[PDB]
């Protein structure tokens, strides 16, 4: 019993960790097989960060520029390509900590653990989501740039971020592990503005269930509503509209709790309307939406 | 920017965990050099668990009854000795993961980080506090006992908990890696209720220095207060006593904010007298308690 924010263990992806330098800039990069992938930001000076043409900018580097450094033995780079927004370094040695591994992009409101490290050495380990708004609330400070964002699957890690951007509202911005951005945001030092922070309505449902699973219950109310009216009230709120597919994400939560998903979406409407009237559900005074459907289930199942 | 509960990357104690089986009994073990230490309950029976006698139990049992297996690899058990409320097995092989390790007792209102672990495997990773009352609110289901709690000091992993019991009342209780329990708690199923989970005063003023690093600052207050005065109110909430040695740990964050502690008090003061007002700190509708003042310093200064 419990819930907690729970990260995977981070092992795996701390093996693949290096440091990149090029020039006078240090940030992480991740060594995998015989390629580093780091954020191609790396061959700027803050100067070009405000108009930088990264194509003419590589023209003036070379692979012995890129000094890439794991744990304290240096890496030969022996090729250097840009694909999107990321370097990837070929090495002339595959990492021998190399995981079973994927790319992934993830959509809006899924959820990955992300690994802070400066200087190639990882510093810690927590839980985030992708906001609808394609930004991650993150603790990232000078240095953190090329830490990523995984999932593991038993023995596969999923990488599906890493860490480019703080805008100046100090949330954050990166790209899939092609160099793809997640959102409209471009790696330069401009005026981004992030779109509206709704609220992930399916994993507030989520985390509901999860809180009757382990003995929270007072909001539990007699009533139901349908899939439009909730959505009415998801709106007014800078909710998320649930999808039938969102419902159908939910079942196995419906299931074991015996709670229909549209009762429990009743719950969570008088919780809109009405607030927590100063009481909590799993230790939090407001509605947590950085638990998936599937992470639910892992963590109240014992899935390792 | 942004202020994340960061637990330690989890690598380090990942190479240690095992499965142990007694009987029909499996749980999670530490593997440190040729040592593996389990909690002593693993030789239990549920009905022996209403009031088992450990050291009885233990006539019955020979090394070659605790089955340690390392991945898919069984470790040769050559000893075994009970210590406290914990077994170390003698093994015949070192872990060759073994990091550089000690084992401490922490003090309530500290902090560490749980790899919750089923069958030797890893789950997840999430940071915890030892509440004031010598429990911990875990996320552990059956098969979780002898996860561990650790802190890393740069290459040093620090283990100060070992997990053994849940509460009839869902919260958790366990060992330091000597066997010795936090708390009164017993490794029996009977009556053992928890004192008040009072906060911890200290670890709230940490987390609202770190609000204030961050942005957030909307509590500052145009009052200060004395030590006495701010105890009166601590008592009134539940809030444990504030002493000099607080005032003198939260030093470098007045110092880096330019708040005086006692002022930083007052505001928490009017915090508790008028609540949030449905306003948020660090993304918080409740005062955060299970960030230490070293824990702001590390993750606000990036220290890996
Ligand atoms: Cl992370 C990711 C995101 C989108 C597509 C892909 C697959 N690639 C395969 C190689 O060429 C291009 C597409 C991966
Ligand atoms: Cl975790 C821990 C807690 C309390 C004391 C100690 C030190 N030991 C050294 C060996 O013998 C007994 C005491 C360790």
């Amino acid at each position: 019993s419990g819930f907690r924010k729970m990260a995977f263990p981070s092992g795996k992806v701390e093996g693949c960790m290096v440091q990149v330098t090029c020039g006078t800039t240090t940030l992480n990069g991740l060594w995998l097989d015989d390629v580093v992938y780091c954020p191609r930001h790396v061959i700027c000076t803050s100067e070009d960060m405000l108009n930088p043409n990264y194509e003419d900018l590589l023209i003036r580097k070379s692979n012995h520029n890129f000094l890439v450094q794991a744990g304290n033995v240096q890496l030969r780079v022996i090729g250097h390509s840009m694909q999107n927004c990321v370097l990837k370094l070929k090495v002339d040695t595959a990492n021998p900590k190399t995981p079973k591994y994927k790319f992934v992009r993830i959509q809006p409101g899924q959820t990955f653990s992300v690994l802070a490290c400066y200087n190639g050495s990882p510093s810690g380990v927590y839980q985030c989501a992708m906001r609808p708004n394609f930004t991650i609330k993150g603790s990232f400070l000078n240095g953190s740039c090329g830490s990523v964002g995984f999932n593991i699957d038993y023995d596969c890690v999923s990488f599906c971020y890493m860490h480019h951007m703080e805008l100046p509202t100090g949330v954050h911005a990166g790209t899939d592990l092609e160099g793809n951005f997640y959102g409209p945001f471009v790696d330069r030092q401009t005026a981004q503005a992030a779109g509206t922070d709704t609220t992930i309505t399916v994993n507030v449902l989520a985390w509901l269930y999860a809180a009757v699973i382990n003995g929270d219950r007072w909001f539990l109310n007699r009533f139901t509503t349908t899939l439009n009216d909730f959505n009415l009230v998801a709106m007014k709120y800078n909710y998320e509209p649930l999808t039938q597919d969102h419902v159908d994400i939910l079942g196995p939560l419906s299931a074991q709790t015996g709670i229909a998903v549209l009762d429990m979406c009743a719950s969570l409407k008088e919780l809109l309307q009405n607030g927590m009237n100063g009481r909590t559900i799993l230790g939090s005074a407001l509605l947590e939406d950085e638990f998936t459907p599937f992470d639910v289930v892992r963590q109240c199942s014992g899935v390792t």
